[PDB]
């Protein structure tokens, strides 16, 4: 049991206004046939156009919300809306395009999906709130068959070209006109009461209803993300490497060690309250400080209220020493904090649009993160870049240009001239730092933090 059986029942109540008289008793097998597709009893990797909720979650990077509204049924124009904000008008003869025949509309669909998905996934999952016209419009831009590979590479085929009779992945599909072997899921099958807008608006105020197909496409995908990543959370699901995941994660570990070690050296806190991941390890194992851990899983819905984390009776005195909130999203950080907070607004292949201002950050695991809020940091300041090292000035074991920098906090720089080892380490650290920042992470610190206090650790 890994794929959705074509013999599974499909509830047709949501389809009966666009498709009156539709049988109540319906399987995916009969629905696919009604949609104009023929599966021919084929054991060639594509057993069903529709997928399970579990398969959808594993392929969240492929999710594209899709809605079709009757602009005026083979006689009337249709408005095709996608969660990319694109609206296309197809004539049978928030971007809004004028009415065009299907032969040109399909070319645009292939281009749009290929540009959106080439760096995210090997497929497309059309996320629907199915009412009928979206399912019956698929025959005009979708072709199905056995699983195939690209004509220019080893990736699976996602597009087909009627001009050349060839197949391509999202990277090699320029000029292609058909979407090939797409996947889809109807959110209405999950058991909801009431329409799309009433269910979406229970959890999100950021997506409105401008009464266009793309607005519905966006709401449908948002509702699906809420159900699968906000109200339900699964950290056992692994996702493939598609970008700088490893470098970002290594950079995060380096920056955490650097910043915490320097805060302990500069202000000599007697106790550190480490709030967050219950599997956290001391990031500065050699520090003398009394290290105390507090368990809090990553919040996926709203940011934690500092009152619930700290109060209701632990050192108890979180006001003593310093608090470390490394990716532990809270409404308002205390003044004595060291913080790393993911900025949900960041544009990247790892960060997908989410629910209610939040974003779905996918790096090995999927983490829905509450919307970034500048007011959470009112008691702190932005942590400036610096590099600190107490290691001996010794090269050991890549060419050189001497380093001159006021932020290279080392014995050699204090002495007037940065050594080769600390210049190499400073540059590697600055690269790791910029990688983590560009990935969306923001760093905040207690207002008294001053790197000038680090120079006297060299005596
Ligand atoms: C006497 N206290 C020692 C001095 C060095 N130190 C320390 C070392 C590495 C990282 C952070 C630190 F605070 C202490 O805790
Ligand atoms: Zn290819
Ligand atoms: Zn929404
Ligand atoms: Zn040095």
């Amino acid at each position: 049991p890994t794929h959705l059986s074509v013999d599974t029942k499909f509830k047709t109540e949501g389809l009966c206004v666009d498709i009156p008289g539709i049988p109540k008793d319906m399987t995916y097998r009969r629905l696919i046939s009604m949609m104009g597709f023929k599966m021919n009893y084929q054991v060639n990797g594509y057993p069903n156009m529709f997928i399970t909720r579990e398969e959808a979650i594993r392929h969240v990077r492929a999710w594209i919300g899709f809605d079709v509204e009757g602009c005026h049924g083979t006689n009337l124009p249709l408005q095709l809306g996608f969660s990319t904000g694109v609206n296309l008008v197809a004539v049978p003869t928030p971007l809004m395009y004028k009415g065009l025949p299907w032969n040109v509309v399909r070319i645009k669909i292939v281009q749009m999906l290929s540009d959106t998905l080439k760096n995210l996934s090997d497929r497309v999952v059309f996320v629907l709130w199915a009412h009928g016209f979206e399912l019956t419009s698929m025959k005009y831009f979708v072709k199905i068959g056995p699983e195939r590979t690209c004509c220019l590479c080893d990736r699976r085929a996602t597009c087909f070209s009627t001009a050349s009779d060839t197949y391509a992945c999202w990277h090699h599909s320029i000029g292609f006109d058909y979407v090939y072997n797409p996947f889809m899921i109807d959110v209405q099958q999950w058991g909801f009461t009431g329409n799309l807008q009433s269910n979406h608006d229970l959890y999100c105020q950021v997506h409105g209803n401008a009464h266009v197909a793309s607005c519905d496409a966006i709401m449908t995908r948002c509702l699906a993300v809420h159900e699968c990543f906000v109200k339900r959370v699964d950290w056992t699901i692994e996702y493939p490497i598609i970008g700088d995941e490893l470098k970002i994660n290594a950079a995060c570990r380096k920056v955490q060690h650097m910043v915490v070690k320097a805060a302990l050296l500069a202000d000599k806190f007697p106790v550190l309250h480490d709030i967050g991941n219950p599997k956290a390890i001391k990031c500065v194992p050699q520090a003398d400080v009394e290290w105390k851990f507090y368990d809090a899983q990553p919040c996926s819905d709203k940011a934690y209220k500092i009152e619930e984390l700290f109060y209701s009776y632990h050192s108890d005195k979180f006001t003593d020493g310093v608090c470390l909130f490394w990716n532990c999203n809270v409404d308002r950080y205390p003044a004595n904090s060291i913080v790393c907070r993911f900025d949900t607004r960041v544009l990247s292949n790892l960060n997908l649009p989410g629910c209610d201002g939040g974003s779905l950050y996918v790096n090995k695991h999927a983490f829905h993160t509450p919307a970034f809020d500048k007011s959470a940091f009112v008691n702190l300041k932005q942590l400036p870049f610096f590099y600190y090292s107490d290691s001996p000035c010794e090269s050991h074991g890549i060419d050189y240009v001497p380093l001159k920098s006021a932020t290279c906090i080392t014995r050699c720089n204090l002495g007037g001239a940065v050594c080769r080892h600390h210049a190499n380490e400073y540059r590697l650290y600055l690269d790791a730092y910029n990688m983590m920042i560009s990935a969306g992470f923001s760093l905040w610190v207690y207002k008294q933090f001053d790197t000038y206090n680090l120079w006297n650790t060299f005596t």
